[PDB]
């Protein structure tokens, strides 16, 4: 019985401390970008639409599908999960993370996928080359934000599942797009802290 | 004999986060309304719409028997109390993705559950040009399942019974015909398969 | 009880979610008070209100006996605790469809609620000046439920809908509310609104 | 004798749901103050204001004796447990309308709270008429009780003694005079009285 | 094996409300980091910053001995759950005050926490302008508690080696000159003292 397995998992269950026996968790991170709303220049600042699609092991999570109902995957809240806090470093105008929220689905080897839309207002760059040919930057920079690369790590999504692949075309472009790993201590805090900062390219399109 | 020994006999079991399902497949009748067209900017490259999202599915853990309950064969629940779609609106949401009020579901003995939220949506559309009074624009908006892939759920467009048109106050431009047509896809980002419903639009102004 | 005694005997047992009556029909005494005529945009082509909401009705469970309690009569409780109806803005709103405040209801021990919410609205018009004519109307009522299980019946617009207002930069000369009844070809059932219609000359 | 202890001697019988008396007419000592004009814009002719609503009263069901404890009296609560006043802008508020924050109260071992949230508040006026200066303003905004009438909540105004203006930073255009005043009213929605104060404010604008 | 060994028991028996002291005045060292300059209107009538509250104090309740863990002890957890200050941003405008996101704090053993939550916020300052692209502008930022006084908590400025700008990225233009200072001042509303750090800014339309 369906109802079987949630009481089962979630029974016990703190969110609050990080899913595993000890350290260290390790999250999937691809960004995908279903499209870019607008970005305006007299603003200076871009406009998307994305889809942020994590993927990290919780073995609290894991059940065995023999045992009752015989189901391998089952889709609960993420509210009810440990969800790593990503945020977008790149100033967010409203919001930093993705507060939407959706499900995430849950596998019984404790494998979770979580793929939240998200409506980002982030900051851009204009290269000058042509008047209408003309250029942009536009980076992402997303990151956890309280856990270092101690506590989590994040492995780059590899661009085989594509930063471009619903991507409907609006106005403009989007020619180059790079996602690349960085690491850093922040002169704050002791600890360093991975992120994966995106390298857009946007060619004003006649 | 009052109707709050029905509302705790059918919460009093129940589980939101599961399908209310059986063993496989919960189907949606789905039906859009439009009360308004409220605006259509081109600085920002969306459209602005008043809406009502028309869904109907069946839920297998809430059927009763009326002569259990009264004369009476329908009772209104709340929607944060029972299971919910979680449809989304594809492109854009810049008020939102869901639908964010949110009323109330009727719900009938039978087990058929509707539910019809109103709803604002900005939706993202390419936006004509200046080309004289007469522009017109195409305006898509695409709604679907987030989560759930057509193996969990699927989405059957209703014969346009929830009218789309009748009840409509113009105030601001066209809508003349807008068309619905269900599709279904694989997404690099997911194994497995999602339907959408969008819905087309055509735009005049008044000239 | 003491004074703490009766939000208990009340709070108790009771459910929001349940229309509170013996029967059938819940009937809302209702009425639109307007304060301020914010903002009416050309060429956005609609209209700001700050509007109070009248809302009345009888809640049967809520019913006590106050000799039972001091003689103070009846008290003010939180719109969240009990059942409210759910009357939205059919027409256009663009901030918001319902009563988001949300203020306390004044109920009395014979059951009757008196809930008046705040609210500001944002509202559709259609042909806007150069005459210069508006129509700028707000269509009110329950969502859900249809007029078997909730209806209707206007405070009179004899009781001034228009004690509180103070004229900003434009009209509002005659406007008048009218109760109606319709079937929607989404839902089977038949549902009660009722639309005051307002016409502003923004005159000089 | 714990500090958390204490807490748990005040809160665990109470409901913020009643007025805190036992008998009748709750006073709240009423101020405005006003940290920053924000804003004038002519058009919409509304006024952007930054203030600090002081409120102070008793609280019957909240005194205690510091001898019984520690470090030892006088501690800050959160708003949202106690009983508050429900003072509303009557004037315009798109924004807020209410505190909407909101912050801790200050409780005396005597009972009394002090509770003195910031808030934004966007606010309709006049320029009343030519003789009045063109480049000058009157502009007004009503505070009170919105569900509670004079017998059972009344405000007494706090004198302008506490300075309105001390926390008040000179910004770009100009605020002369600072009057608050009592009234109270009937309302042909409803039976009862309700007190307010109205604050009415001048603004010339030498640059 | 267990952090809910360690979680279990540190947040059991606690209490967020009261101010984490055996003694008398928690000092909060606090300090801005600025990620970036999002706006500056315009005209009309504010600043807008994107900025990261750099806060740490000592909760006492917070301790426990690492041992009972395996070396490194300190995890992260939940701002909701533990006290944290009620520093407000003063003049704000038509955004917001505090801290509303909100993230993880950093417990460490020794009862000392770590939290930098980010922050948007929209402030003015004074319109500025007046003149061509050469103008300059003075736009301050004042943070401080809002109803703990000095004698309750008390604001160390953290240093301004821990980079106030590192992360400050080009966007539009300028923000050439940051100051923090602090204060502390009796209020006509409050009988008590409460400090602040304001901060300065210098912003030069980038060439
Ligand atoms: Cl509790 C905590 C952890 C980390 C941080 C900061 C350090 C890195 C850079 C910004 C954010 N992440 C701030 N607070
Ligand atoms: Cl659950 C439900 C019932 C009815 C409706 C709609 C039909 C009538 C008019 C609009 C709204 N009310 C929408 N949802
Ligand atoms: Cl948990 C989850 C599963 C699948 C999805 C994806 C499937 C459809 C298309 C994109 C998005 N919605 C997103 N999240
Ligand atoms: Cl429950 C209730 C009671 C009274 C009121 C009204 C009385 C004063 C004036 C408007 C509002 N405030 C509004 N709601
Ligand atoms: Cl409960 C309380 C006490 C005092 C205060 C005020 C004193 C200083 C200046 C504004 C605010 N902070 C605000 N609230």
């Amino acid at each position: 019985d369906r109802l079987f397995k949630h009481l089962f998992r979630g029974y016990n269950r703190w969110a609050r401390p990080v899913p595993n026996t000890s350290d260290v968790v390790i999250v999937r991170f691809g960004l995908s970008i279903a499209q870019l709303i607008d970005v305006d220049e007299k603003n200076q600042m871009m406009t998307t639409n994305v889809w942020l699609k994590q993927e990290w092991s919780d073995y609290k999570l894991r059940w065995n599908p023999t045992d009752f109902g015989n189901i391998t995957s089952l889709r609960v809240p993420s509210e009810m999960i440990w969800i790593p806090d990503i945020v977008l470093y790149n100033n967010a105008d409203g919001e930093f993370a993705v507060t939407h929220m959706t499900k995430a689905h849950l596998f019984s080897t404790g494998t979770v996928h979580w793929v939240p839309p998200a409506i980002y207002k982030s900051s851009c760059s204009i290269d000058v080359t042509f008047f209408p040919f003309d250029q942009q930057n536009c980076k992402m920079k997303f990151g956890s934000w309280t856990y270092d690369k101690a506590k989590i790590d994040l492995e780059q999504m590899e661009q085989t599942v594509d930063l471009k692949d619903y991507w409907e075309s609006g106005e403009w472009a989007i020619v180059n797009a790079t996602g690349t790993y960085n690491s850093k201590k922040y002169d704050c805090c002791a600890e360093i802290y991975p992120d994966v900062t995106y390298a857009f390219v946007i060619r004003r399109l006649p």
